């Protein structure tokens, strides 16, 4: 309308635009207290109340990134606390909201939320709202580019957890388990929609257009690529609008998106009837995650329009983009076993191919080949999955994580220890994951769940580039990155760290952390001998990791630290013995 604002609080409700709003503030604003934040949102809704009252009151007109933008800059402080953000302060109004959303931290040095179950009732029973709205603050603060309407609907269930639990006289009990599903699956979430937005800021707009074509292709096959296209233009409007930060944009276009799909459901997929009958942010999540329907019985083979065909040169050059479009959804559709990355390399591959024949004399001889030329890269995927596949079963998750982390510490070695053994943990962890499921499922889960683990290494990377193999992987391109990792040989030329027994020294505590905690120490040990020795044979890596076992069992087996002061130091100078 005249007023964005009146638009969106009349389309969005209440709730749902103080939800985003805070949720907008505190993924632009992260270090910011939450009270603060709440006297912002307050201050909005009551604006956007008075313009869906009258739209005239001085500055009803203005738009969205104007208002956020006025509003944040009247916080003091935006350069004492989030520091030079508040540089942006000054600029106008195309380029100040695109500074901010610069100064988004993707690893913002806050506090680990440990959850404390009975406090967290009583708080619970204070004020809902409140609770709702701290779930929110919290979550948006450490992913700073969350789907926003998908942060709503996990604070809604975060909600409905307490409703139940805190009512049961065990409150742990049922608190703590369901509390840490949802917590992983709101993490795998944040890694998938960083992905997202990480390829319409390095790629562009096309290749989220692609991996949308992909995804939804798969998922709905009896669409048509008429449909599809819609869908796939109004998906991507909605992932465009929540990574450049204009949330209350994508909530409304995701909740038209998903009023489409629910009234439109014969033509786009017949596993739709359970979601469409559900409430407005479950319903959007239902749809995300649906099955994928039954591929539709008698479709003709893909060669017929994609290579044997004789006017295949005549019809990419006509019109490129819908071509390989049209090859993507084709497909995509006939192979719902393959992972989308995997089905985005093919496409690349083939446009690759018709870009070379289609220039050469005779391009049917060239292009009729094209299918067995692609046959490698599906096969190159599947080879990895079962070897790696293969490895897990023999050494278990541990085990599996330790020889990951010499791998990678042997390929990129300069990588910052700690992002060498988060990498290395989330890529063991795709074995636990992946690797125990039906063959068909297993490439879609390790290609998808390795793009989202190697995308955090490429995001993370980029905050400080150390490592050359590394950048080069992380810009060529995104659909090629697994490939290029694994491909990645022993770097023959780095010079090794040096012997220094102030990483190797393993003070006691070793002994009473919590587990999870005493692994990432080991593991972190491992990448530092890599390190200092990046030439070492697994033989000899096995030597010292059995004796390292030792230390810690003999060690925490006894009395004290004295003993590992005693004895650390002797296996230090035994792994330098060799190794």
């Amino acid at each position: 309308g005249k007023s964005e604002i009146a638009h969106r609080f009349k389309d969005l409700g209440e709730e749902h635009f103080k939800g985003l709003v805070l949720i907008a503030f505190s993924q632009y604003l992260q270090q910011c207290p939450f009270d603060e934040h709440v006297k912002l949102v307050n201050e909005l809704t009551e604006f956007a109340k008075t313009c869906v009252a009258d739209e005239s009151h001085a500055g009803c007109e203005k738009s969205l990134h104007t208002l956020f933008g006025d509003e944040l800059c009247k916080v003091a402080s935006l350069r004492e606390t989030v520091g030079d953000m508040a540089d942006c302060c000054e600029k106008q109004e195309p380029e100040r909201n695109e500074c901010f959303l610069s100064h988004k931290d993707d690893s913002p040095d806050l506090p680990k939320l440990k959850p404390d179950p009975n406090t967290l009732c009583d708080e619970f029973k204070a004020d809902e709202k409140k609770f709702w709205g701290k779930y929110l603050y919290e979550i948006a603060r450490r992913h700073p580019y969350f789907y926003a309407p998908e942060l709503l609907y996990y604070a809604n269930k975060y909600n409905g957890v307490f409703q139940e639990c805190c009512q049961a006289e065990d409150k742990g009990a049922c608190v703590l388990p369901k509390i840490e599903t949802m917590r992983e699956k709101v993490l795998v979430s944040s890694a998938r929609q960083r992905l997202r937005c990480a390829s319409i800021q390095k790629f562009g707009e096309r290749a989220l257009k692609a991996w949308s074509v992909a995804r939804l292709s798969q998922k709905f096959p009896k669409a048509e690529f008429v449909e599809v296209t819609k869908l796939v233009t109004e998906l991507t409007k909605v992932h465009k609008e929540c990574c450049h930060g204009d949330l209350l944009e994508c909530a409304d276009d995701r909740a038209d998106l998903a009023k489409y799909i629910c009234d439109n459901q014969d033509t786009i997929s017949s596993k739709l009837k359970e979601c469409c009958d559900k409430p407005l942010l479950e319903k959007s999540h239902c749809i995300a995650e649906v099955e994928k329907d039954a591929v539709p019985e008698n479709l003709p083979p893909l060669t017929a329009d994609f290579a044997e065909d004789k006017d295949v040169c005549k019809n990419y050059q006509e019109a490129k983009d819908a071509f390989i479009g049209s090859f993507l959804y084709e497909y995509s559709r006939r192979h719902p076993e393959y992972a989308v990355s995997v089905l985005l390399r093919l496409a690349k591959e083939y446009e690759a191919t018709l870009e070379e024949c289609c220039a050469k004399d005779d391009p049917h001889a060239c292009y009729s080949t094209v299918f067995d030329k692609l046959k490698h890269l599906v096969d190159e995927p599947q080879n990895l999955v079962k070897q790696n596949c293969d490895q897990f079963e023999k050494l278990g998750e541990y085990g599996f994580q330790n020889a990951l982390v010499v791998r990678y510490t042997r390929k990129v070695p300069q990588v910052s220890s700690p992002t060498l053994v988060e990498v290395s943990r989330s890529l063991g962890k795709v074995g636990t994951r992946c690797c125990t499921k039906p063959e068909s499922e297993r490439m879609p889960c390790t290609e998808d769940y390795l793009s989202l683990i190697l995308n955090r290494l490429c995001v993370l990377h980029e905050k400080t580039p150390v490592s050359e193999k590394v950048t080069k992987c992380c810009t060529e391109s995104l659909v090629n990155r697994r490939p290029c990792f694994s491909a990645l040989t022993p770097d023959e030329t780095y010079v090794p760290k040096a012997a220094d027994e102030k990483l190797f020294t393993f003070h006691a505590d070793i002994c009473t952390a919590a587990d999870t905690a005493k692994q990432i120490k080991k593991q972190t040990a491992s990448v530092e001998l890599l390190k200092h020795k990046p030439k070492a044979t697994e033989e000899q890596l096995k030597t010292v990791m059995e004796n390292f076992v030792a230390f810690v069992d003999k060690c925490c087996a006894a009395d004290d630290k004295e003993a590992c002061f005693a004895v650390e130091g002797p296996k230090l100078v035994v792994s330098t013995q060799t190794a």
